[PDB]
């Protein structure tokens, strides 16, 4: 639902969201799922995944 920010966050990107602590924030509903960080056993690649995207093995 809503939450609050422990720590400032400065973007690394052009998708993420920076905020300063103090900072309310509300979760949006998207197809993609929560991000995971991943590793591709099959390529070797490695970065964010949308969660919705997979399934277990």
């Amino acid at each position: 639902m809503t939450f609050v920010a422990l720590y400032d966050y400065e973007s690394r990107t052009e998708t993420d969201l920076s905020f300063k602590k103090g900072e309310r924030l509300q979760i949006v509903n998207n197809t993609e799922g929560d991000w995971w960080l991943a590793h591709s056993l099959t390529t070797g690649q490695t970065g964010y995944i949308p969660s919705n995207y997979v399934a277990p093995s």
